[PDB]
């Protein structure tokens, strides 16, 4: 059926992140029309309708990286932590941590799996789901090669309307250049996502630039190969070989403006995520903004996994995200909200992340104790939401 | 009466800040002394012992600057600028403050609960004082001082109060005095305010440069603060009531200040404090200044100037949580310096920085200091080398906390 939904502030996510006042929204599985609240209750008198004062009415978020796979790890350096969880060498907190992510508001995941365990539990939640399977491996093995497209027919057997297959290549110093060829190529045949974990230390860096620093140890010790070369040689090296795709590039705090400016130039669809909290603890080094910017691409921002963070929350990963971040606050606040709403419905290609007409009900409302100003109401929001008063998505009413 | 615990990890907070492994402590109403938990038990058969595995025992936080009058604020005023901020809460009025011991006995709540046990609370109307003392914490009541024009029959108005605030104290509460801003302060009604802190030998607070637009005020006499006295102060000023930043420094010499924010004085401003106000603090609160300002404060320009920070959450006015853990993990995000030194940086700006700055006997599990303690049970054994890190990343309720040997959470 139809009904109808109010706030005393509107946040329309759209490229220019405009808030309304006293707005209402008509759904059903989509949204069909917007408008002052009054006169669509006019318009439409016997469809219901329900008003919330100092409360926001915003798109429902989505969280493009975040593995569900997980103290533990080393935080302070990215060898460190790396060491650490491969010094290491479930299903229960999946089905509460799905739990975090719908109560913070979020109506769409971009949940990276190894092994396809949270699938199924992903399925009957209301999530949108987009599981990408990553592939790690860095020697050529036409044995495993197999048995990941294999894996991936698992997954292209399991789709629905919610849930979407897509395929993930790891780092540029786990992934041999071959297999990465032929995940790319198996995505490109199957038309799926793209999603990569790019420069996000200064080790990875030294590796894939002149073949030195903390990697030449890495395939002896922990993967029980000798290899002491880079598997790319140089950055552009990776980048080509995603020449023409719908690539998500997670992290990329040590890719240069040369680097970035390839990523768009070659990728074409490219996609940037960033995850304020596990830089921090890992590199060490916060994503220049700027620089993204300067080379003409825009961020999402993702929770990443509970493998380097401690809240899957994507509001407080926001939060830190502000905190991360010397720009001017409270434009750097509407590059936070469109970050986790249009931004990544775009990486996800998904059909929400905006009130507009025909796009997904995916909506969130929030309630608090005042009435934020206008012309604060972004920010004021960003640092007060902790929990979602409503979630609607696709119409149904889930929290 | 006399008592042992202890935990899987002890943070010592010294200089040193080093961490121990199955440590523990004696203490009544002062700590008596440290070692191995287990040769402590066969010591002291007799005294009641408590060991917590998988746990951290630290001593109880110091909040060096909280305003507890203004805890009534979740939204109202303007964040992403210092004048938009000041403007915002001088276009209020003072109308927030009214009903408001209800909210302020719930923000007292939030440092207990956080693992606070001494905080330096600055007052105006010392409307919070009574639930200070009603309560378990440390109290440093700063009364606070604000006028820029001079009035000598406000400034014993000024002086009447404060000796109703020592008419108070005991030894849990301390008063102090506080000079608001180099922009609220007429310069001979804060060496009156300075004077009387000296007669009656108390602490002094003051903010200091914490915003661009009280840096060009100070300096130059430009900037959003020529038209500021005639908008929100029903006065004619216009020209600054100090000539340079070291006029306002310089009242402070041969005291114990503590100096708050201070992220746009300069390394010549900071090497200044040091060598003059002799015995200085500076106070660093890194939420407000990211809401405010925007700028957060240069922690290498302080070493460079041998100065140390103390970390405190300041008020909700420009705050969003004063559990002191939620503003170490901002403290943590808001620096780019190496996480792991930064991680002790933080701790000590918690606790030993934080209690002397205040003049307590605290902030340090050492011998003769007060039993202020604070337990914080998680799941695993952290390694040693990332225990003083992973503490403050999962920290947010406490297990027990024991504030002058007395068992409080
Ligand atoms: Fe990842
Ligand atoms: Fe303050």
């Amino acid at each position: 059926m139809q009904e109808i939904i109010g706030a005393s502030l509107v946040f329309l996510c759209n490229e220019k992140c405009e808030v309304l006042e006293d707005y209402g929204v008509v759904f059903d599985e989509k949204i069909v029309e917007i408008g002052d609240y009054h006169n669509l209750t006019l318009k439409y008198p016997h469809l219901k309708a329900q008003f919330f004062e100092n409360s926001v009415l915003l798109p429902a978020f989505i969280n493009a990286h975040t593995h569900f796979e997980f103290a533990s790890f080393d935080y302070g350096s990215f060898s460190g932590w790396l060491g650490s969880v491969l010094n290491n060498g479930c299903q229960g907190a999946i089905q509460n941590a799905i739990m975090a992510q719908l109560k913070s508001g979020v109506g769409s995941v971009g949940a990276i799996s190894n092994h396809l365990i949270e699938v199924n539990l992903l399925k009957e939640s209301p999530l949108n789901a987009v599981v990408f399977l990553e592939f790690l491996g860095s020697s050529y093995s036409l044995e495993k090669l197999k048995a990941f497209e294999a894996k991936f027919k698992e997954l292209k057997d399991l789709e629905d309307q919610k849930l979407k297959a897509a395929l993930a290549v790891h780092a540029p110093y786990s992934v041999q250049k071959d297999m990465a060829l032929s995940v790319i190529q198996l995505a490109k045949d199957s038309q799926s996502l793209l999603s990569t974990h790019f420069l996000e230390s200064l080790e990875e860096l030294e590796w894939v630039e002149n073949s030195k620093g903390w990697f030449e140890n890495f395939y002896q010790r922990f993967l029980k190969e000798s290899n002491f070369t880079s598997l790319y040689e140089g950055a552009n090296d990776y980048i080509d070989m995603f020449k023409d795709t719908h690539t998500l590039f997670v992290h990329n705090q040590f890719a240069s403006l040369e680097a970035l400016k390839r990523i768009k130039s070659q990728v074409k669809n490219a996609f940037l995520i960033t995850c304020p909290f596990s830089n921090r603890l890992l590199s060490g080094k916060a994503l220049d903004l700027e620089r993204v910017r300067e080379a003409g691409l825009s961020v999402s921002v993702a929770t990443d996994g509970l493998s380097s963070n401690i809240s899957l929350s994507l509001l407080d990963e926001l939060r830190a995200f502000l905190l991360s971040h010397n720009m001017p606050l409270l434009e750097l606040a509407k590059i936070a909200l469109l970050g986790a709403t249009r931004h990544g419905a775009k990486a996800l290609a998904l059909n929400n992340g905006e009130i507009e007409t025909n796009k997904r009900a995916d909506l969130s409302v929030f309630g608090f104790n005042e009435k934020f100003t206008k012309e604060q109401a972004i920010l004021q929001f960003l640092l007060h939401a902790k929990e979602v008063e409503r979630l609607f998505l696709g119409g149904k009413r889930v929290i």
